[PDB]
């Protein structure tokens, strides 16, 4: 700072701190990484084991979640909505994107054996974050004996739940419970973490085997659904987006999402986000990508493989070529309506330039300019063979 | 302790003003916005004391302003950019009385006059961190007439210079050429070494009342009416609120307010704002309050009394409890429609939790889980006592 | 001073460029945004000075851009993400013959005011006789800049061997176009062209800079016969579209968002004015915007007063100089040369000016007894201060 975005290297990142819990593990990326600090965001991935519950929490930041693996239940709770009688539970499965306003509590539960992987971007720079430039979870139940290790200056003390901060008597008089039941909720010394294992069953919602001024608004949608893809060249792959126009609640989150499933040796044409920072998380497979900054320098050139995260701040241009049989990723963008501009193909900035600018710009023939401008016939996905 | 970890607060205190500007007919008492706790919120706070017949001379600010008449009565006038000009004719001049909450856009001149016999106390927040403030993380009052000898003692770079009105700024000649007046008269507009300050005694007659696209819609509203409040249990007290729905102009100011009046032992159930930083000011009486971290630490716990400010960042939880005969406060929130979330009661976040989440979460019985979820039937206010 | 007291300013100065990028056929003169005075306003400023036959090559920015053409005439090309191809180009001698499809190439003349979304690429050409001078504000503070407190050109073609000299720790590394950053091979696979040709695209070592001499037939328009097709250009030298037009004194014209709806997204606003010697623009401030003032013609004497009541500028300001005026600072300006002409760029889609003197004065809206008890003057003297000036914004003096 105040040059946070003068980036000379990008590296494909993995988590920095790992909260080990009883039934899975929260894994958090270091938002102090220059590249994340440039993005404005942190990243975290829940890994949830069988019979595991991610206990209710809420954040100071808009959140956008993508369930990368397995399936389960997610539970939302807001102010004023119509709340055994609880607010609505939901079946979540792989490909589902999930939007949360700041201050909204959410829990997740895994029923199966396949681990439930949920992957999330916390938007730190948004005005909606009226605190701080760290990810700040507020736990309603779990105790976190490791403490806030993702936030420096913590000095190695535990992070108890919200209820622990109150005296047990004021709790008692508030909930109308016994002072000893009050203390129970404080989960003092509780070793489990925030992903706890459920004893007995979880008759939360019955899966029927039968089959703003928007509190009714829907906050889930599936991205793996090619019916709704922005592009579908079945031989190459599909890319799918999530706009304000698909979930109105996003206009306010200022957040967006893209899903991509491509096949070995398919190339995503070189592009840049006109109005958003990206953060790209690989779901399945590996691709070879190059990234170019404002100085025309190559800030990244390498494989990006599953579980990894690459930051693509506004204006940086990327080019991706699948290496593995198939490659499936998800990009999170800091704009409720992210715009892409391609540098190649039939909708490229170059394509919209007059030939004569192209020849004089590159000091090349008029015919060569004609080639570079018209040859690549595809819009966003093309073939390619090599390394 | 400071940016960009501005909000890793580990203690709060009841805050009093740190600087008193002394004027002829009253004072202007201003809180320290360098205080970690107030910097975290992005607001400053200032209190006027206008003695009888005193006039707060016209200032405008760089920042949204949300004022509250804590006690007294008097007149007050705005001067919006060239509106309805209704032998003297001048813009609207309204009366104001305790309870009144006044909105001011950046750039709008405001003045106050105590036409009554008891002291006029206006108490008001400045939204520093808002994007409407295109200056500085600083209260920056621009004075139309008031000369102030103590100078900007609330900004760090001052160096003890005196702070003169705007007119003082131009050469008296140009001031003459512009208002089309005698240079003599011009110089007199500059109030050099007028020591009165900004709150002056008026002389003789004060017979004023005589003759985005909103020079019309309302900018004032009274919160001391228990019949237009949100919850009014006469047993306990009332809490009334000023939303953008109430005063549609707040949509722009990004500021809401909340007014509380509760009697002894009345308790305001543990709550947090999902989407607003708050500044609580005690107008009458004394309450005992607790506040909780995202670490689940008690960062406050103690008495907060008349004339004090307690800063409550977004996501911190707060239980209030009247200690005096009657306790009356005013909450200022950085959101044109703040959203409270309750940790206990019929609106609680725990209400909208499936019981098996509550039970497993805190490791308590199902009997215990059904109480913790249901016993408290009240929404916001409640008696300080349990089973 | 410095953040978060970036606006404790005690002295402002008429400013000029602080670095120059000299190109084959023109130069980019860029202002210093690290100047305390410019840092407060949260913007940078730049002037393209384009020679004849001179092409300024396609660049896109990470922030909003509001351009003004101060001197000259020429062509401009915008290119948005995924739009149809408007214009068409005759092919001179046709074999295999094809013409050219491409975005709309507009003509620009002095007074045109252009708007650019972050991510939009633009190039300028001087078909004209004299030098073409475009002047531009870049909105650094705006939420739309996802990057940094610096202006960041992204160059599609031009090489800049001087590098990013306007940013701090660049250490004299050259600045290549975007294409240079990809291996020639991937570029070839992407453009389905020969790897030897992909090398050429990277303009490695090209020392022309970003404004080049166009050799030959720049025949770019042959015969002319939710908002993707909104209006983004407009001419402020057109007095039929002015807020105030006193033809003895001069005019002030304005680009609110009520004129260019796309501005409500850019969070930017403009104000062009022409006044004649000794005309005065009554003391005003901006209620909700930071201003940046550029003189395009002549001289005027201005005073700027801050919130401490001090005079932070009091002097001459002439052609090519820029004066920063933060929200709340109050400004008076008297024309001094035969006629004074200037362009203000405000940091609000719709800017509210508040006058201290005249028919809309802030004082005009005060009760007499506040004016009289305030400055301690005569009730008669108050009647005067409040009413004597009947003009709103413009007036004559000496």
């Amino acid at each position: 700072f105040p040059n946070e975005c003068q980036l000379d290297q990008l590296n494909a990142l993995e988590p920095s701190h790992v909260l080990k819990a009883e039934a899975g593990r929260i894994e958090v990326w270091d938002h102090h990484a220059p590249q994340l600090r440039c993005s404005g965001v942190s990243f975290v991935r829940y890994i949830i084991e069988s019979k595991g519950l991610y206990l209710p929490s809420f954040f100071s930041t808009a959140k956008l979640s993508f369930v990368a693996k397995g399936e389960g239940l997610m539970g939302r709770v807001v102010p004023g909505c119509a709340e055994d009688m609880h607010q609505k539970v939901e079946h979540i499965r792989t490909g589902d994107t999930i939007a949360t306003h700041p201050g909204v509590a959410q829990w997740f539960y895994n029923d199966g054996n396949q681990p439930l992987v949920i992957v999330s971007v916390l938007d730190l720079a948004s005005h909606q974050n009226q605190l701080d430039r760290n990810p700040r979870p507020f736990y309603l139940a779990g105790n976190n004996p490791q403490g806030q290790v993702w936030i420096e200056g913590r000095e190695q003390q535990p992070q108890k739940n919200i209820l622990n901060g109150f005296t047990p008597e004021v709790l008692a008089k508030a909930f109308k419970i016994d002072v000893r039941t009050a203390q129970q909720l404080q989960n003092q010394q509780d070793n489990r973490g925030n992903i706890i294992r459920v004893q007995g069953p979880f008759s939360v919602i019955r899966p029927p085997l039968r089959s703003e001024t928007i509190c009714s608004a829907r906050c889930t949608d599936n991205l793996d659904d090619p019916s709704n893809a922005d592009v579908y060249k079945p031989q190459l792959g599909y890319i799918s987006t999530l706009n304000s126009y698909d979930l109105p609640i996003l206009r306010f989150l200022r957040l967006s999402a893209l899903r991509g499933s491509i096949r070995q040796n398919a190339m995503v044409l070189p592009q840049w986000n006109a109005n958003a920072n990206a953060v790209l998380y690989v779901t399945d497979g590996e691709a070879h990508v190059q990234v170019v900054n404002d100085n025309g320098d190559r800030v990244f050139d390498g494989q990006v493989s599953q579980g990894q995260l690459l930051s693509i701040p506004q204006g940086f241009s990327v080019v991706k070529r699948a290496t593995s049989e198939q490659f499936r990723w998800i990009e999170f963008k800091t704009n409720a309506n992210a715009q892409i501009n391609t540098l190649a193909g039939r909708t490229s900035v170059l394509r919209g330039l007059p030939l004569e600018v192209i020849s004089n710009g590159y000091q090349i023939s008029l015919e060569e300019a004609r080639r570079v401008k018209f040859n690549t016939i595809e819009t966003t996905l093309t073939h390619s063979s090599g390394p």
